[PDB]
DNA sequence: CTATGAGTGGCCCCTGTGGAGAGAAGCCTGTCCTGGA
DNA sequence: GGGGCCACTCATAG
RNA sequence: CAGGACAGGCUUCUCUCCACAGGUUUUAGAGCUAGAAAUAGCAAGUUAAAAUAAGGCUAGUCCGUUAUCAACUUGAAAAAGUGGCACCGAGUCGGUGCUU
C-alpha cells in the first residue's frame, strides 16, 4: 500500500539537503543491502542527509588568462615578424646573432655559442654596456646624431620600442600649445631640445640618481659607520641593497630611508625629493602606465628617417613598422580563428592567412561587426525566428506611446461612460503636441487639443496619471537633423528611416556608419550627413517588426500596429491583441512557438542565467530528489521541496534612494557651494555613465591627493578600489573611486597609507557633511587607521551567494514541473500528483526561534538536513505530539553526512617561481629544462590517487620487494596516467602490476577505520577529519543561550528565564569539554594541542560567562569537518594539528557512497594485496 | 658508523588598469493587460 | 583558508 | 493567485572580445686590493635577452584552469540497467517476523 510521504530541501551555494517524512511528521527507516566482500551483509539508515560540495568558480579567472594566452602569442608574433624583416639584411653581417638572442636564458653549457648575447666577445660587449649605461641612451644616440651606427643597436633599440609600444587610450595653434603641457606632465624635464625629449627626462632621472647615490654614500661614510654595511652590502634587509639587488619596492626603500636621513643632518634637498617621490628612482617605473603610444611612433619615424640614407629596406618597411607598431585587432571582430574554435565567429572573404599588412582586404568589416552585435541579441519569446529591433527605432516609439494612448479614456460634458481615443484623434493628438513637444503633461492634452481643437473646453482622463512618459526623442533629434517634416511623415521612407536607425545602432566606429549610408547620399545635403554620422543610439528592445507591422491578420489584412493605430471602439491594446481569439495573431503565435528537440536536463539547465554555481546545485538537486523517488519505490510524493528567502526592505527609502540621481548630486553641489554646478551642464542621461557621476561626486578634490580635477584628464583618471582586490572581490560603487594613476599604479592589494589618511581626513570629513559619500565609504578610508587588512576582515559573506541562493526559485520550479509529469488529460490540461510549494525562510525561522529550535552553524554539518527536514514539516503544517516527535527526529545521530568526491581539476601548481635548489621535488618549466640549473614550479596539486601493489628494488643490491603504496596523481599526469595505466607504471618504476587491483580514489574518497574512526583522503599525502560529534539538543540549546547571553531579542520574562536556566546549568560547560576530550582522544588525536587547550581552559574558569561561550564555539573547529583551522582560546593561541602519516589507511576498509549515501559497496584492503 | 622513515614547528601563496558591447537580476513609480478562484 | 616543503630531532635497519 | 511588457529611475552582477604596465627566474653587465686560504678593506649598484600554466593536432596570429563524475553489468561514448518489506527500539544504528 502506498503510503503518503514528503520531500524537504534547503538549497545552498555549497549544500543540497534532502529530507523525507511520512504524514504523522515521521523519517521512516528502513534496512538496505550493502554490496562487497565484507562481514556486515545489512545495515539500517534514516531518510535524511545533506550533501556537501565545493563552490562552483566563475569563469572571470578563465577568461583572463585566455586573453593573456592572446596576448602573449601576438607580442611574440610582432617579434616574430620584426624578425623576419631584418633576418635578410642582419644575416649579410651575422648568421648566429639572432641563435643567441632566442638562447639567452640557457645556461653556458646548454648553449652552443659564447655566452655574451649581443657582439659574441668580451671587449666589444664591455664597450656596450660602458658606453651606453641604460638602453635610453643608446636610443637617445640614435635618435640625435647623424652618423651610421651598427644594425645590432638599432635592432635593439626597435625591439624595445615594439615590445612596450603603449597605450592607446588617445586617439586621432593652441592645440600645440595643449600638446606641449600634456608632454610636461608626462616628461619631467621641459628645456632640452630633442625629438626624442623621454629619453632626456628618463637619462636626467639616472644622472641625479647617480649624484644623489654619491653623496649618499659619502656622507654615510663619514658621519655613521656601522649602517654603511646594512645599506649597501646587506641584502637581506630593507635598504638599497633589498630595493636594488632584492625584491623591495619603491615605497619600503622610501619608508625605510625616512628615518635615515630624520637622524641625518643636511637632508633638506634629499627630503624634498623624497617628499615629491623624486628620489634615487628606477628606469622600470610603475609610472610608465600613462605614457602615450604617440611618443613611440614619432620617435620611430625619427630614428627611421634618420636612418634611410643609410638602408634602403628601411626606407622600403618604414610603412610596414609603422603598421606593426600602431596595428590593433577590432575589439568587434574576434578571433582570427578558422572555424575550429567555439568562439569565433569572423567571416572569410578568402583562405588566406591573416597578417597585420592585409586584415583590412581578407576579412568582411561590416559582416564582422553586425556578426558579432547579433550574438547577444534577445529572440522575440513569441516569434523565435525573428529579431528585436532598437529602442530607439521609431516604429518601437510609435509602438509605446500608441500603447500609452490607447487606454486614455475621455470623459467630456454630454456623455455617459468614458470614450476610447479614435485614431484620428490619436493621430491629430501626435501630430499637433508630440512632433512639437519633448515632454508632455495631462494638462498639455486637456489645454490644446479637446479645448482648442475639438472645441472640448473641459474634459477628464482616464488611465493617465501624471504624464506622457514616452517622447519622440528620435523623431526630434532627426527633425532637428534633416528639417523635412514632409519626408518623416511620408509612409514610403519607412523602410528606409528603420535601416537608417539600425545602421545607426549596430555600428560604433565611424568608417562604417559613413560608409553604409553613402547609398542614400541623394537624399539630403553633406551637412545632414555630418551630423547623422555625429549622432548615435544604442539598446534594445523586446519585440519584433514582424509581430507589429509585418504580419497582417487574413481577414482583414490589418498590422498590429495599424490595429493600434487605429481598433474602433474596441481600442484592444497589445495585450488584449496577442490574447485575442478573433485573429489570427494568436494562432501565429502558437505556430511559431516550435517544439525543438527536448533539451538534455544539462543543456536546460546551463542554459540558465546565474552563475556556474547555481546550476550546479541545481543539478545535485534534482540528482537528489531523482534518487530518493527512484530508491523509495517509484511511487510519487504529494508535498515538496524549496526554502527561498528574500529581504524586501521598506518600499520608502527604495523609492527615495532610487528617484532624483541627478538631482541628489545637484543639492550635494549647493550644500558645499562650490561654482561647479554653473560651470559644467549637467544631464541625467550623463549621470547614467560612471565617470561623470564620480567626477562629480569628488567635487574637482582627489581623495588621495591634493590635485585639481579636469576634464580632459578624466580619461587619464583611473578607478581604484580602496579595499584591496585580491583580499576581498568587490565592485560596488562605494568601494570604487576615481585617483590619479600614479596613486591607483602605486599599491597593489593596499590599504592607503595612514599618512595620506591623516592629511586628508578633513575634506573626507566634509565629504561626509556634504552626504556625497557614504558612510562605508568613509570607513574604506578609515581601514587604514583600523591597520589595514585583516582576518576577520575578508570572513565576510560575498553577496553574490546570497543573489544565487534569492536566483534559484523559478529554475527549480519549472524543471520540477516538467519532469514531474509528462502526461496530459484528454482536455490536454496538465494534472499534478505534486503540487511545487514555495516558503520564504521567515516562517521557518520564526518557527525555529518561538519553539526553541536555535541555529548554530559551527557545531557540525548536521543542520543543512535539520533545516531540509523543518522546511518539509513547515510546507506540510501550513496547507504537541508533532513538536515531540520532531524534536526526537532531529537527535538521531545516524545521519547521511556524505561529502561527492570530485577530481581536482585547474592549477597544475603555484603561479609562483622558486630560485634553483638541489631537490628532485621542483617541477621543470618545459620539457628540457632541468630545474638545477633553472629552477621551476613547485608545490603541485594532486588530480587523484590509486593503491598501487607491485615489487619494487631497495638498497643498492636492487633486491625486488612486494610492496602495497598508494601513489598521488596529478592533474599533470591525468591525460598520461589515462591513457596507459601499464606503461607510465612501467616507466615510473614499478614492475608485476595487479592491474585488478588499481582503484580509482578521487579527492575526500572516505576511509573507515577502527573504532568508528574515519579519514577522508586529502591528497597523497595529507587526511583530513572524517567524524562529526553529535551534539545532543539540550547543549546545542545551552550554548546557544550562553553565547547570547545578553543580546536576546524578546519580552523581559522569556529572556530572564532563558537566563536562569543559563546560570542554574552551568556545570553543562564541564560535560561538554569532556564530551570534546573523549571525541579528540578516540577520532582526532591531538594529545598535545588537547592537553594544551585544556590546561587553558583550567586557567581560566573564572572568566566571564560570554568570553567563555565564545571560546567555546571557537573550540569546535578542532572538532569540525575537513581539514584542521588555527584558532584563538581566550589569549591562548593553539596550533593546527597535520596528519602527515599514510600508512594507516593501507589496511582499513573503503566504503564508496552513493549521491545520498544510501547505497554503498565496502571493500577490505586487509584482504587486497595477498602474495 | 651511516642512511632513512617518522614527529614537530615554522613558513609560503602574482598584480593593475583602459576600451567596446550585450545580457541578467533586484528594488521602486506609474500604466494597463493576461489566465484563475 | 588549507595543503606543500624545509629546518630540527630521533629510532632503526644495514 | 500568478505572469507579462511598456516607459522612467536606482542598484548589482554576469558573459564575450581588443590593448597597455609591471612582477618572477636564469644568464650577460671583467669586480679590485692585502693575504696561500679562511678573512679583511676597497670599488660598483638604474640595464638587457628569454619564458610566463606540460603541450596538442584539426596546423589556426587555433585550443589547453568553465561545465560533468559513488560501485557493478551492457555500450566506444552518450546512454541503459543492476540492489525487499512490515513492526520495536537508539551513541554513529541496532533488535523481531515473511519471501526472495
Amino acid at each position: 500500500m502506498d503510503k503518503k510521504y514528503s520531500i524537504g530541501l534547503d538549497i545552498g551555494t555549497n549544500s543540497v539537503g534532502w529530507a523525507v517524512i511520512t504524514d504523522e511528521y515521521k523519517v521512516p527507516s528502513k534496512k538496505f543491502k550493502v554490496l562487497g566482500n565484507t562481514d556486515r551483509h545489512s545495515i539500517k539508515k534514516n531518510l535524511i542527509g545533506a550533501l556537501l560540495f565545493d563552490s562552483g568558480e566563475t569563469a572571470e579567472a578563465t577568461r583572463l588568462k585566455r586573453t593573456a594566452r592572446r596576448r602573449y602569442t601576438r607580442r611574440k608574433n610582432r617579434i616574430c615578424y620584426l624578425q623576419e624583416i631584418f633576418s635578410n639584411e642582419m644575416a649579410k653581417v651575422d648568421d648566429s646573432f639572432f641563435h643567441r638572442l632566442e638562447e639567452s636564458f640557457l645556461v653556458e653549457e646548454d648553449k652552443k655559442h659564447e655566452r655574451h648575447p649581443i657582439f659574441g666577445n668580451i671587449v666589444d660587449e664591455v664597450a656596450y654596456h660602458e658606453k651606453y649605461p641604460t638602453i635610453y641612451h643608446l636610443r637617445k644616440k640614435l635618435v640625435d646624431s647623424t652618423d651610421k651606427a651598427d644594425l645590432r643597436l638599432i635592432y635593439l633599440a626597435l625591439a624595445h620600442m615594439i615590445k612596450f609600444r603603449g597605450h592607446f587610450l588617445i586617439e586621432g595653434a593652441a592645440k600645440n600649445l595643449s600638446d606641449a603641457i600634456l608632454l610636461s606632465d608626462i616628461l619631467r624635464v621641459n628645456t632640452e631640445i630633442t625629438k626624442a625629449p623621454l629619453s632626456a627626462s628618463m637619462i636626467k632621472r639616472y644622472d641625479e640618481h647617480h649624484q644623489d647615490l654619491t653623496l649618499l654614500k659619502a656622507l654615510v661614510r663619514q658621519q655613521l659607520p656601522e649602517k654603511y654595511k646594512e645599506i649597501f652590502f646587506d641584502q637581506s634587509k630593507n635598504g638599497y641593497a633589498g630595493y636594488i639587488d632584492g625584491g623591495a619596492s619603491q615605497e619600503e626603500f622610501y619608508k625605510f630611508i625616512k628615518p635615515i636621513l630624520e637622524k641625518m643632518d643636511g637632508t633638506e634637498e634629499l627630503l624634498v625629493k623624497l617628499n615629491r617621490e623624486d628620489l634615487l628612482r628606477k628606469q622600470r617605473t610603475f609610472d610608465n602606465g600613462s605614457i602615450p603610444h604617440q611618443i613611440h611612433l614619432g620617435e620611430l619615424h625619427a630614428i627611421l628617417r634618420r636612418q634611410e640614407d643609410f638602408y634602403p629596406f628601411l626606407k622600403d618597411n618604414r610603412e610596414k613598422i609603422e603598421k606593426i607598431l600602431t596595428f590593433r585587432i577590432p575589439y568587434y571582430v574576434g578571433p582570427l580563428a578558422r572555424g575550429n574554435s567555439r568562439f569565433a565567429w569572423m567571416t572569410r572573404k578568402s583562405e588566406e592567412t591573416i597578417t597585420p599588412w592585409n586584415f583590412e582586404e581578407v576579412v568582411d568589416k561590416g559582416a564582422s561587426a553586425q556578426s558579432f552585435i547579433e550574438r547577444m541579441t534577445n529572440f522575440d519569446k513569441n516569434l523565435p525566428n525573428e529579431k528585436v529591433l532598437p529602442k530607439h527605432s521609431l516604429l518601437y516609439e510609435y509602438f509605446t506611446v500608441y500603447n500609452e494612448l490607447t487606454k486614455v479614456k475621455y470623459v467630456t460634458e454630454g456623455m455617459r461612460k468614458p470614450a476610447f481615443l479614435s485614431g484620428e484623434q490619436k493621430k491629430a493628438i501626435v501630430d499637433l503636441l508630440f512632433k512639437t513637444n519633448r515632454k508632455v503633461t495631462v494638462k498639455q492634452l486637456k489645454e490644446d487639443y479637446f479645448k482648442k481643437i475639438e472645441c472640448f473646453d473641459s474634459v477628464e482622463i482616464s488611465g493617465v496619471e501624471d504624464r506622457f512618459n514616452a517622447s519622440l526623442g528620435t523623431y526630434h533629434d532627426l527633425l532637428k537633423i534633416i528639417k523635412d517634416k514632409d519626408f518623416l511623415d511620408n509612409e514610403e521612407n519607412e523602410d528606409i528611416l528603420e535601416d537608417i536607425v539600425l545602421t545607426l545602432t549596430l555600428f560604433e566606429d565611424r568608417e562604417m556608419i559613413e560608409e553604409r549610408l553613402k547609398t542614400y547620399a541623394h537624399l539630403f545635403d553633406d551637412k545632414v550627413m555630418k551630423q547623422l554620422k555625429r549622432r548615435r543610439y544604442t539598446g534594445w528592445g523586446r519585440l519584433s517588426r514582424k509581430l507589429i507591422n509585418g504580419i497582417r491578420d487574413k481577414q482583414s489584412g490589418k498590422t498590429i500596429l495599424d490595429f493600434l493605430k487605429s481598433d474602433g471602439f474596441a481600442n484592444r491594446n497589445f495585450m488584449q491583441l496577442i490574447h485575442d481569439d478573433s485573429l489570427t495573431f494568436k494562432e501565429d503565435i502558437q505556430k511559431a512557438q516550435v517544439s525543438g528537440q527536448g533539451d538534455s536536463l544539462h543543456e536546460h539547465i546551463a542554459n540558465l542565467a546565474g552563475s556556474p554555481a547555481i546550476k550546479k546545485g541545481i543539478l545535485q538537486t534534482v540528482k537528489v530528489v531523482d534518487e530518493l523517488v527512484k530508491v523509495m519505490g517509484r511511487h510519487k510524493p504529494e508535498n515538496i521541496v524549496i526554502e527561498m528567502a528574500r529581504e524586501n526592505q521598506t518600499t520608502q527609502k527604495g523609492q527615495k534612494n532610487s528617484r532624483e540621481r541627478m538631482k541628489r548630486i545637484e543639492e550635494g553641489i549647493k550644500e558645499l557651494g562650490s561654482q561647479i554646478l554653473k560651470e559644467h551642464p549637467v544631464e541625467n542621461t550623463q549621470l547614467q555613465n560612471e565617470k561623470l557621476y564620480l567626477y562629480y561626486l569628488q567635487n574637482g578634490r582627489d581623495m588621495y591627493v591634493d590635485q585639481e580635477l579636469d576634464i580632459n584628464r578624466l580619461s587619464d583618471y583611473d578607478v581604484d578600489h580602496i579595499v584591496p582586490q585580491s583580499f576581498l572581490k568587490d565592485d560596488s560603487i562605494d568601494n570604487k573611486v576615481l585617483t590619479r594613476s600614479d596613486k591607483n599604479r602605486g599599491k597593489s592589494d593596499n590599504v592607503p597609507s595612514e599618512e595620506v589618511v591623516k592629511k586628508m581626513k578633513n575634506y573626507w570629513r566634509q565629504l561626509l557633511n556634504a552626504k556625497l559619500i557614504t558612510q562605508r565609504k568613509f570607513d574604506n578610508l578609515t581601514k587604514a587607521e583600523r591597520g589595514g587588512l585583516s582576518e576577520l576582515d575578508k570572513a565576510g559573506f560575498i553577496k553574490r551567494q546570497l543573489v544565487e541562493t534569492r536566483q534559484i526559485t523559478k529554475h527549480v520550479a519549472q524543471i520540477l514541473d516538467s519532469r514531474m509529469n509528462t502526461k496530459y488529460d484528454e482536455n490536454d490540461k496538465l494534472i499534478r500528483e505534486v503540487k511545487v510549494i514555495t516558503l520564504k525562510s521567515k516562517l521557518v525561522s520564526d518557527f525555529r526561534k518561538d519553539f526553541q529550535f536555535y541555529k548554530v552553524r559551527e557545531i557540525n554539518n548536521y543542520h543543512h538536513a535539520h533545516d531540509a527536514y523543518l522546511n518539509a514539516v513547515v510546507g506540510t503544517a501550513l496547507i504537541g505530539r508533532d513538536f515531540a516527535t520532531v524534536r526526537k527526529v532531529l537527535s538521531m545521530p545516524q545521519v547521511n553526512i556524505v561529502k561527492k568526491t570530485e577530481v581536482q581539476t585547474g592549477g597544475f601548481s603555484k603561479e609562483s617561481i622558486l630560485p634553483k635548489r638541489n631537490s628532485d621535488k621542483l617541477i621543470a618549466r618545459k620539457k628540457d629544462w632541468d630545474p638545477k640549473k633553472y629552477g621551476g614550479f613547485d608545490s603541485p596539486t594532486v588530480a587523484y590517487s590509486v593503491l598501487v601493489v607491485a615489487k619494487v628494488e631497495k638498497g643498492k643490491s636492487k633486491k625486488l620487494k612486494s610492496v602495497k603504496e598508494l601513489l598521488g596523481i596529478t592533474i599533470m599526469e591525468r591525460s598520461s596516467f589515462e591513457k596507459n595505466p601499464i606503461d607510465f607504471l612501467e616507466a615510473k618504476g614499478y614492475k608485476e602490476v595487479k592491474k585488478d587491483l588499481i582503484i580509482k580514489l578521487p579527492k575526500y574518497s572516505l576511509f573507515e577505520l577502527e573504532n568508528g574512526r574515519k579519514r577522508m583522503l586529502a591528497s597523497a599525502g595529507e587526511l583530513q577529519k572524517g567524524n562529526e560529534l553529535a551534539l545532543p539538543s539540550k547543549y546545542v540549546n545551552f550554548l546557544y543561550l550562553a553565547s547570547h547571553y545578553e543580546k536576546l531579542k524578546g519580552s523581559p520574562e522569556d529572556n530572564e528565564q532563558k537566563q536562569l536556566f543559563v546560570e542554574q546549568h552551568k556545570h553543562y560547560l564541564d560535560e561538554i569539554i569532556e564530551q570534546i576530550s573523549e571525541f579528540s582522544k578516540r577520532v582526532i588525536l591531538a594529545d598535545a594541542n588537547l592537553d594544551k587547550v585544556l590546561s587553558a581552559y583550567n586557567k581560566h574558569r573564572d572568566k566571564p560567562i560570554r568570553e567563555q561561550a565564545e571560546n567555546i564555539i571557537h573550540l569546535f573547529t578542532l572538532t569540525n569537518l575537513g581539514a584542521p583551522a588555527a584558532f584563538k582560546y581566550f589569549d591562548t593561541t593553539i596550533d593546527r594539528k597535520r596528519y602527515t602519516s599514510t600508512k594507516e589507511v593501507l589496511d582499513a576498509t573503503l566504503i564508496h557512497q552513493s549521491i545520498t549515501g544510501l547505497y554503498e559497496t565496502r571493500i577490505d584492503l586487509s584482504q587486497l594485496g595477498g602474495d
